[PDB]
């Protein structure tokens, strides 16, 4: 809405920026201090700047919103030695194009949004055990034995009870059928019995691509044609399979495990038979349901045949497949031991299937230049478990990231702060920009502001919480990390998480950027220093901090002591860019006068712990 980053170039590049239409902050080695302060504050939009910055600390130059970018790796600072956000490659200098410049900054920009909710995602998983909202993403990193991961991803195009296909959406290339098989199945797997697994090549590339929940699964393999591997955690299988019975005989009962079965068996002029070895591969499972969390069989569709039976929670299609290829997987959720409660998913049964209709489904689906995007939806609805954030009621310590603040969620402000109360980490889009690759909506700064701050629960804009989780941190958030402090501004981040003792007025808690042309504006749009800053960082709407531990830190803390103020922060690790009790509640009291009802209790709550301090 206003948070701008400050696009800080080194040396050799400097003279293109100047033919901008952006402005270019310059410096020189003095500046002091509260000079950065002042003038990065005259900033409305991003900024190019450039010159020796060699004084200062990185959270320093995080706070203030600088992204590096140069033809050189990294660059010198205070605090340590930056690896540069956005290298250019020189050919790219150099040259000399001001925009093919521009676009390149643009595109790593967004690449660094990832690293923004990496960072934040990756607190999490060092902290929490619920996860809502999910997706892949958060999928990719769970341990499956110890995080639960939860939400309402969107569903790809099913058979079952059940028809409604498809409708079409657009799609992309993806790994080659039978791995990008293999890729989806597998998340909390521990011993995959997998027949007619062939030659191997298959399982073979998906160690070449997806090396840990590789080794992380133990596999029995069964097929004549197999050839030996070493590979300790392949178990390899030279026997044919008729008979659940050549599976019993490979299975540790005396020890639990999420086990699971995958069935790709093919033979050597109808195939009548091609079907039985689908029947058959399913009623393996089903005898043996009660050993696997579920199975993957293989399900080719007949053509003699115009509708007929088999075993299943559901069918779906299945990426990369040639387009000719009329073979659909079959999925079957199983009882069964378990880490992913796939209860959901109806308990595998006997399913009248409309060939012409599964027809249907891989004329649209199938295509071996199509499947990105299934594979993902595959791979969530299987393993994903579809519960609604806002309605969970949760006995265990919850995260909730970047899915508060959607559209669907629209009216239901009040369920979302509640979660706010309560989350270890969760997020909601402040961005009032006009907005794009996100479809979200924004709640209001300073509702955030006051809804938010608790006893137990830290309320900082994105970069404020980047900073804070490095500072307390620093091997959850190392330092050197790169993002966008701008995009990272966009965010409000709520973390279950004590005010520091002390209160010491670090980075992450007062950035405070433009504060002065900040409240110029609002007093020459709507009108009417503590106490006038406090007002204007709330009736601004640009700002997001911690109001309880910013209460905490001004009046528990500063004064305090020229002397016993700087000791503490030593000592707190802390750093800063800026060198009673009642004006902060004729503050408090102005602005709700100005806003009963877009607001606020609430107010209320905080005044009456002023004058009950
Ligand atoms: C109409 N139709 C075409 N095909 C494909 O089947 C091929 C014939 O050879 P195939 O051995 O039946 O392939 P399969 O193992 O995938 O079933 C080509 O005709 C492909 O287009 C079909 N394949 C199946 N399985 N079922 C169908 O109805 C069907
Ligand atoms: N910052 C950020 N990180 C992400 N990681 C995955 N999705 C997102 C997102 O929307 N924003
Ligand atoms: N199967 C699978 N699909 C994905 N789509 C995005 N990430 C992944 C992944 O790790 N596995």
């Amino acid at each position: 809405p206003e948070p701008h980053a400050v696009l800080y170039v080194t040396n050799e590049l400097s003279h293109i920026v100047k033919d901008g239409f952006l402005p270019i902050w310059k410096l020189t080695g003095d500046e002091s201090l509260n000079d950065l302060w002042l003038e990065n504050g005259k900033y409305a939009t991003d900024v190019y700047a450039y010159g020796d910055v060699s004084k200062w600390t990185i959270r320093q130059l995080r706070g203030h919103g600088f992204i590096f970018i140069s033809t050189h790796k990294n660059v010198q600072l205070a605090d340590i030695i930056k690896t540069v956000d956005v290298r250019i490659p020189r050919e790219v200098a150099r040259s000399h194009d001001m925009k093919a410049f521009e676009n390149e900054i643009g595109r790593r920009r967004i690449r660094m949004r990832k690293g923004f909710g990496d960072a934040l995602r990756n607190y999490a998983f060092k902290m929490a055990i619920e996860f809502h909202g999910s997706e892949a993403e958060t999928l990719n990193d769970a341990n499956p034995r110890l995080h639960k991961i939860y939400g309402m991803p969107e569903i790809p195009p099913l058979y079952m009870e059940y028809a409604e296909i498809g409708t079409r959406f657009d799609d992309e290339p993806t790994d080659e059928k039978l791995v990008s098989m293999l890729d989806y199945i597998v998340y909390s797997a521990e011993e995959v019995h997998y027949i007619g697994c062939g030659d191997l090549r298959t399982l073979m590339q998906f160690k070449k691509r997806s090396p840990g929940r590789f080794r992380r699964v133990l596999w029995h393999v069964y097929d004549p044609i197999a050839p030996e591997c070493s590979d300790p955690n392949v178990i390899v299988h030279n026997i044919m399979v008729d008979s659940k019975k050549d599976i019993l005989k490979h299975m540790n009962f005396l020890k639990r495990v999420e086990r699971l079965f995958i069935w790709d068996v093919s033979s050597d002029e109808w195939e009548t038979t091609r079907f039985a070895e689908d029947r058959l591969g399913e009623e393996i499972a089903y005898e043996m349901g009660g050993a696997f969390s579920s199975a993957l069989i293989k399900h080719r569709i007949p053509n003699s045949k115009d509708e007929y039976h088999c075993i299943s929670t559901y069918l779906f299609p299945q990426p990369g497949a040639d387009a000719d290829m009329y073979e659909l997987r079959n999925f079957m959720r199983l009882r069964g031991y378990s880490h992913v409660d796939r209860h959901m998913h109806p308990d595998a049964s006997v399913t009248k299937v409309v060939s012409r209709d599964v027809r249907k489904m891989v004329e649209l689906y199938h295509g071996r230049d199509r499947g990105r995007f299934l594979k993902k939806r595959l791979f969530e609805h299987l393993h994903i478990v579809r519960k609604n954030g806002l309605l969970h009621e949760s006995d265990e310590p919850r995260a909730d990231l970047f899915y508060l603040t959607n559209r669907c969620n629209m009216g239901l402000e009040p369920s979302i702060y509640e979660v706010m109360k309560k989350s270890v980490i969760a997020t909601a889009w402040v961005g009032r920009a006009p907005l794009y690759d996100y479809d979200d909506f924004a709640l209001p700064r300073s509702t955030v502001m006051l809804n938010g701050s608790y006893r137990d629960i830290r309320i900082l804009d994105g970069n404020g919480a980047i900073l804070f989780l490095m500072w307390r941190y620093p091997d959850i958030v190392k330092k050197d990390l790169t993002y966008d402090p701008a995009w990272a501004m966009n965010f409000a981040v709520s973390l279950k998480e004590p005010i520091p003792d002390p209160p010491v007025p670090d980075i992450s808690l007062c950035r405070f950027i433009g504060l002065r042309v900040e409240s110029s504006v609002l007093r020459v749009r709507n009108p009417t220093d503590l106490s006038g800053h406090l007002y204007v960082t709330l009736m601004s709407g640009a700002y997001v901090t911690d109001l309880f531990w910013w209460f905490k830190m001004i009046l528990d803390w500063s004064a305090q002591n020229r002397e016993q103020k700087l000791r503490d922060l030593k000592r707190s690790a802390a750093e800063v860019i800026e060198w009673v009790r009642n004006d902060l509640i004729a503050a408090l009291r102005e602005y709700k006068r100005k806003m009963g009802m877009r607001e606020g209790a609430s107010i209320d709550s905080w005044l009456e712990l002023l004058r009950h301090l």
